[PDB]
Protein backbone atom coordinates (compact mmCIF):
# COMPACT_ATOMS: atom_id res chain seq x y z
CA UNK A 1 0.00 0.00 0.00
CA UNK A 2 3.10 2.42 -0.70
CA UNK A 3 0.94 4.14 -3.41
CA UNK A 4 -1.36 6.14 -0.83
CA UNK A 5 2.11 7.40 0.76
CA UNK A 6 3.08 9.00 -2.41
CA UNK A 7 -0.14 10.32 -3.88
CA UNK A 8 -0.35 12.56 -1.06
CA UNK A 9 3.00 14.32 -1.83
CA UNK A 10 2.25 14.25 -4.99
CA UNK A 11 -1.43 15.71 -4.62
CA UNK A 12 0.26 18.21 -2.16
CA UNK A 13 3.11 19.61 -5.22
CA UNK A 14 0.53 19.77 -7.40
CA UNK A 15 -1.48 21.83 -4.65
CA UNK A 16 1.88 24.06 -4.09
CA UNK A 17 2.31 24.97 -8.06
CA UNK A 18 -1.63 25.55 -8.78
CA UNK A 19 -2.23 27.26 -6.03
CA UNK A 20 0.98 29.37 -5.75
CA UNK A 21 0.97 30.03 -9.32
CA UNK A 22 -2.77 31.40 -9.40
CA UNK A 23 -2.21 33.39 -6.94
CA UNK A 24 0.96 35.27 -8.65
CA UNK A 25 -1.04 35.84 -11.25
CA UNK A 26 -4.15 37.12 -9.65
CA UNK A 27 -2.12 39.19 -7.58
CA UNK A 28 -0.94 40.90 -10.90
CA UNK A 29 -4.23 40.57 -12.63
CA UNK A 30 -5.37 42.59 -9.37
CA UNK A 31 -3.54 45.06 -8.36
CA UNK A 32 -2.40 47.95 -10.57
CA UNK A 33 0.73 48.52 -8.85
CA UNK A 34 2.01 45.40 -9.80
CA UNK A 35 1.25 45.62 -13.51
CA UNK A 36 4.17 46.73 -14.88
CA UNK A 37 5.95 45.87 -17.81
CA UNK A 38 8.77 43.05 -15.99
CA UNK A 39 5.52 41.72 -14.49
CA UNK A 40 4.07 40.76 -17.55
CA UNK A 41 6.67 38.38 -18.64
CA UNK A 42 6.25 36.96 -15.04
CA UNK A 43 2.68 36.53 -15.74
CA UNK A 44 4.25 34.14 -18.65
CA UNK A 45 6.06 32.20 -16.26
CA UNK A 46 3.02 32.06 -13.91
CA UNK A 47 0.80 30.25 -16.81
CA UNK A 48 3.87 27.92 -18.17
CA UNK A 49 4.21 26.46 -14.71
CA UNK A 50 0.80 26.14 -14.17
CA UNK A 51 0.37 24.11 -17.10
CA UNK A 52 2.86 21.96 -15.31
CA UNK A 53 1.15 21.36 -12.65
CA UNK A 54 -2.10 20.85 -13.95
CA UNK A 55 -1.41 18.51 -16.77
CA UNK A 56 2.36 17.35 -16.71
CA UNK A 57 2.62 16.54 -12.80
CA UNK A 58 -0.31 14.70 -12.66
CA UNK A 59 0.10 12.62 -15.41
CA UNK A 60 3.54 12.32 -15.09
CA UNK A 61 2.46 11.11 -11.20
CA UNK A 62 0.86 8.37 -12.03
CA UNK A 63 3.32 7.01 -14.92
CA UNK A 64 5.97 6.96 -11.41
CA UNK A 65 3.19 6.08 -8.64
CA UNK A 66 1.84 2.80 -11.25
CA UNK A 67 4.86 2.39 -13.50
CA UNK A 68 3.21 2.31 -16.41
CA UNK A 69 1.34 4.46 -18.69
CA UNK A 70 -2.33 4.03 -18.59
CA UNK A 71 -3.38 6.96 -20.78
CA UNK A 72 -3.08 5.73 -24.26
CA UNK A 73 -0.42 6.13 -26.91
CA UNK A 74 -1.44 9.64 -27.47
CA UNK A 75 -1.60 11.67 -24.81
CA UNK A 76 1.67 9.80 -24.28
CA UNK A 77 3.03 11.67 -26.95
CA UNK A 78 0.85 14.80 -25.96
CA UNK A 79 1.87 14.82 -22.30
CA UNK A 80 5.53 14.72 -23.48
CA UNK A 81 4.70 17.82 -26.39
CA UNK A 82 3.94 19.61 -23.61
CA UNK A 83 6.04 18.90 -21.11
CA UNK A 84 9.10 19.81 -23.55
CA UNK A 85 7.28 23.24 -24.35
CA UNK A 86 6.57 24.75 -20.84
CA UNK A 87 9.99 23.97 -20.44
CA UNK A 88 11.29 25.49 -23.39
CA UNK A 89 8.70 28.46 -23.26
CA UNK A 90 10.70 29.24 -19.63
CA UNK A 91 14.43 29.30 -20.43
CA UNK A 92 13.06 31.60 -23.17
CA UNK A 93 11.20 33.67 -20.91
CA UNK A 94 13.59 34.53 -18.71
CA UNK A 95 16.49 34.74 -21.58
CA UNK A 96 13.80 37.68 -22.53
CA UNK A 97 13.48 39.21 -19.32
CA UNK A 98 17.94 39.25 -18.73
CA UNK A 99 17.94 41.06 -22.32
CA UNK A 100 14.89 42.99 -21.13
CA UNK A 101 16.46 44.34 -18.18
CA UNK A 102 19.75 44.74 -20.09
CA UNK A 103 18.35 47.39 -22.43
CA UNK A 104 16.07 48.66 -19.75
CA UNK A 105 19.13 49.50 -17.67
CA UNK A 106 21.54 51.14 -20.49
CA UNK A 107 19.41 52.57 -22.84
CA UNK A 108 16.24 54.14 -20.09
CA UNK A 109 15.07 56.42 -23.25
CA UNK A 110 15.44 54.31 -26.30
CA UNK A 111 13.69 51.61 -24.11
CA UNK A 112 10.75 53.82 -22.96
CA UNK A 113 9.87 55.36 -26.61
CA UNK A 114 10.16 51.42 -27.88
CA UNK A 115 9.33 49.05 -25.43
CA UNK A 116 5.30 49.66 -24.72
CA UNK A 117 2.42 46.76 -23.37
CA UNK A 118 0.89 45.67 -26.24
CA UNK A 119 4.57 45.06 -27.66
CA UNK A 120 5.63 43.36 -24.99
CA UNK A 121 2.57 40.97 -25.42
CA UNK A 122 3.33 40.19 -29.03
CA UNK A 123 7.14 39.15 -27.41
CA UNK A 124 4.82 37.01 -25.17
CA UNK A 125 3.74 35.36 -28.03
CA UNK A 126 6.61 35.50 -30.35
CA UNK A 127 8.00 33.37 -27.43
CA UNK A 128 5.14 30.42 -27.13
CA UNK A 129 5.17 30.34 -30.91
CA UNK A 130 8.73 29.75 -31.43
CA UNK A 131 8.43 27.22 -28.45
CA UNK A 132 5.55 25.31 -30.26
CA UNK A 133 7.83 25.04 -33.60
CA UNK A 134 11.06 24.24 -32.06
CA UNK A 135 9.47 21.61 -29.21
CA UNK A 136 6.07 20.57 -29.98
CA UNK A 137 6.23 20.00 -33.71
CA UNK A 138 9.57 17.98 -34.06
CA UNK A 139 7.70 15.29 -31.79
CA UNK A 140 4.20 15.10 -34.06
CA UNK A 141 6.80 14.67 -36.93
CA UNK A 142 8.08 11.36 -34.54
CA UNK A 143 12.01 13.26 -35.54
CA UNK A 144 12.83 11.39 -32.26
CA UNK A 145 12.39 7.94 -32.92
CA UNK A 146 14.96 5.47 -33.24
CA UNK A 147 15.30 2.35 -34.97
CA UNK A 148 16.74 0.48 -32.41
CA UNK A 149 14.70 -2.93 -31.94
CA UNK A 150 14.27 -2.20 -28.49
CA UNK A 151 13.46 1.41 -28.87
CA UNK A 152 10.93 0.29 -31.60
CA UNK A 153 9.38 -2.27 -29.07
CA UNK A 154 8.46 0.38 -26.69
CA UNK A 155 6.70 2.55 -29.52
CA UNK A 156 4.14 -0.30 -30.20
CA UNK A 157 2.94 -0.40 -26.43
CA UNK A 158 0.55 2.10 -25.01
CA UNK A 159 1.83 1.37 -21.86
CA UNK A 160 5.08 2.64 -21.91
CA UNK A 161 5.91 5.81 -22.44
CA UNK A 162 9.40 6.44 -22.27
CA UNK A 163 10.64 8.98 -23.98
CA UNK A 164 13.70 7.18 -25.83
CA UNK A 165 15.18 9.10 -28.52
CA UNK A 166 17.99 8.83 -30.80
CA UNK A 167 21.18 10.64 -30.00
CA UNK A 168 20.66 13.39 -32.96
CA UNK A 169 17.52 14.59 -31.77
CA UNK A 170 18.85 14.36 -28.43
CA UNK A 171 21.61 16.69 -28.99
CA UNK A 172 19.73 18.97 -31.17
CA UNK A 173 16.38 19.09 -29.46
CA UNK A 174 18.65 20.30 -26.05
CA UNK A 175 20.58 22.34 -27.25
CA UNK A 176 18.19 24.82 -29.22
CA UNK A 177 15.48 24.28 -26.50
CA UNK A 178 17.85 24.45 -23.22
CA UNK A 179 21.54 25.61 -23.75
CA UNK A 180 21.38 28.38 -26.01
CA UNK A 181 18.39 29.96 -24.82
CA UNK A 182 20.30 28.96 -21.34
CA UNK A 183 23.74 30.45 -22.36
CA UNK A 184 22.51 33.47 -23.72
CA UNK A 185 20.92 34.13 -21.10
CA UNK A 186 23.50 33.80 -18.35
CA UNK A 187 26.03 35.73 -20.41
CA UNK A 188 23.51 39.01 -20.43
CA UNK A 189 22.49 38.26 -16.80
CA UNK A 190 26.48 38.74 -15.67
CA UNK A 191 25.66 41.79 -18.06
CA UNK A 192 23.46 43.58 -16.05
CA UNK A 193 25.14 42.74 -12.88
CA UNK A 194 28.37 45.24 -13.99
CA UNK A 195 25.92 48.06 -15.15
CA UNK A 196 23.86 47.53 -12.11
CA UNK A 197 26.96 47.24 -9.83
CA UNK A 198 28.57 50.19 -11.81
CA UNK A 199 25.58 52.61 -11.59
CA UNK A 200 25.34 51.86 -7.14
CA UNK A 201 28.85 52.34 -7.43
CA UNK A 202 28.62 56.07 -9.44
CA UNK A 203 26.33 56.54 -6.42
CA UNK A 204 28.67 58.50 -4.06
CA UNK A 205 26.23 61.17 -5.20
CA UNK A 206 21.98 60.93 -6.10
CA UNK A 207 20.40 61.59 -3.04
CA UNK A 208 17.36 59.88 -1.06
CA UNK A 209 15.57 60.29 -4.36
CA UNK A 210 17.64 58.89 -6.46
CA UNK A 211 19.23 55.77 -4.28
CA UNK A 212 16.33 55.17 -3.33
CA UNK A 213 14.85 54.45 -6.42
CA UNK A 214 18.09 52.48 -7.53
CA UNK A 215 17.24 50.90 -3.77
CA UNK A 216 14.21 49.21 -5.28
CA UNK A 217 15.41 48.62 -8.99
CA UNK A 218 18.58 46.88 -7.93
CA UNK A 219 16.43 44.93 -5.34
CA UNK A 220 13.77 43.30 -7.85
CA UNK A 221 16.86 42.74 -10.39
CA UNK A 222 17.60 40.34 -7.17
CA UNK A 223 14.32 38.51 -7.04
CA UNK A 224 15.16 37.91 -10.99
CA UNK A 225 18.44 37.17 -10.40
CA UNK A 226 17.26 34.17 -7.64
CA UNK A 227 14.92 32.95 -10.16
CA UNK A 228 16.78 33.01 -12.93
CA UNK A 229 19.49 31.34 -10.61
CA UNK A 230 17.27 28.26 -9.27
CA UNK A 231 15.65 27.90 -12.55
CA UNK A 232 19.15 26.50 -13.41
CA UNK A 233 19.93 24.70 -10.62
CA UNK A 234 16.95 22.42 -11.19
CA UNK A 235 17.04 21.80 -14.88
CA UNK A 236 20.46 21.90 -15.43
CA UNK A 237 21.85 18.76 -13.67
CA UNK A 238 18.42 16.97 -16.20
CA UNK A 239 20.02 18.30 -19.57
CA UNK A 240 23.63 17.33 -17.59
CA UNK A 241 22.61 13.36 -17.62
CA UNK A 242 20.67 13.75 -20.69
CA UNK A 243 23.54 14.21 -23.08
CA UNK A 244 26.11 11.51 -20.50
CA UNK A 245 23.22 9.13 -21.77
CA UNK A 246 24.52 10.36 -25.48
CA UNK A 247 27.55 9.76 -25.32
CA UNK A 248 27.60 6.41 -22.68
CA UNK A 249 24.19 5.43 -21.49
CA UNK A 250 24.06 2.79 -18.65
CA UNK A 251 26.57 5.04 -16.90
CA UNK A 252 23.93 6.63 -15.18
CA UNK A 253 20.66 4.64 -13.26
CA UNK A 254 17.24 5.77 -14.64
CA UNK A 255 15.81 5.72 -11.31
CA UNK A 256 18.25 9.22 -11.42
CA UNK A 257 16.97 9.86 -14.28
CA UNK A 258 13.29 10.51 -13.26
CA UNK A 259 14.91 12.38 -9.58
CA UNK A 260 16.55 15.02 -11.61
CA UNK A 261 13.48 15.32 -13.75
CA UNK A 262 11.55 15.53 -10.70
CA UNK A 263 13.70 18.38 -9.75
CA UNK A 264 13.04 20.60 -12.94
CA UNK A 265 9.20 19.74 -12.33
CA UNK A 266 9.68 21.47 -8.40
CA UNK A 267 10.80 24.57 -9.58
CA UNK A 268 7.35 25.57 -10.79
CA UNK A 269 6.28 25.88 -7.50
CA UNK A 270 9.53 27.59 -6.20
CA UNK A 271 8.38 30.94 -8.15
CA UNK A 272 5.21 32.36 -6.16
CA UNK A 273 7.56 31.70 -2.74
CA UNK A 274 10.53 33.76 -4.01
CA UNK A 275 8.08 36.23 -4.89
CA UNK A 276 7.28 36.98 -1.43
CA UNK A 277 10.72 38.73 -1.10
CA UNK A 278 8.90 41.83 -2.60
CA UNK A 279 6.71 43.67 -0.36
CA UNK A 280 4.17 44.45 -2.91
CA UNK A 281 3.56 40.66 -3.78
CA UNK A 282 4.17 39.89 -0.41
CA UNK A 283 0.74 42.62 0.95
CA UNK A 284 -1.07 41.68 -2.36
CA UNK A 285 -0.93 37.43 -1.44
CA UNK A 286 -2.86 38.67 1.62
CA UNK A 287 -4.90 40.24 0.14
CA UNK A 288 -6.53 37.16 -1.52
CA UNK A 289 -5.62 34.59 0.78
CA UNK A 290 -8.66 36.58 3.20
CA UNK A 291 -6.28 37.73 6.65
C1 LIG B 1 11.24 12.68 -20.39
C2 LIG B 1 10.03 13.32 -19.70
C3 LIG B 1 9.44 12.38 -18.65
C4 LIG B 1 8.93 13.64 -20.69
N1 LIG B 1 10.51 14.55 -19.03
C5 LIG B 1 11.09 15.49 -20.01
C6 LIG B 1 11.58 16.77 -19.32
O1 LIG B 1 10.51 17.34 -18.52
C7 LIG B 1 12.00 17.78 -20.43
O2 LIG B 1 13.12 17.28 -21.22
C8 LIG B 1 13.35 18.09 -22.27
C9 LIG B 1 12.92 19.41 -22.25
C10 LIG B 1 13.14 20.25 -23.31
C11 LIG B 1 13.80 19.78 -24.42
C12 LIG B 1 14.25 18.47 -24.46
N2 LIG B 1 14.90 17.82 -25.41
C13 LIG B 1 15.12 16.57 -24.99
C14 LIG B 1 15.77 15.48 -25.63
N3 LIG B 1 16.28 14.59 -26.14
C15 LIG B 1 14.58 16.42 -23.75
I1 LIG B 1 14.68 14.61 -22.68
C16 LIG B 1 14.02 17.63 -23.39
Amino acid sequence: QWEAGMSLLMALVVLLIVAGNVLVIAAIGSTQRLQTLTNLFITSLACADLVVGLLVVPFGATLVVRGTWLWGSFLCELWTSLDVLCVTASIETLCVIAIDRYLAITSPFRYQSLMTRARAKVIICTVWAISALVSFLPIMMHWWRDEDPQALKCYQDPGCCDFVTNRAYAIASSIISFYIPLLIMIFVALRVYREAKEQIRKIDRASKRKRVMLMREHKALKTLGIIMGVFTLCWLPFFLVNIVNVFNRDLVPDWLFVAFNWLGYANSAMNPIIYCRSPDFRKAFKRLLAF
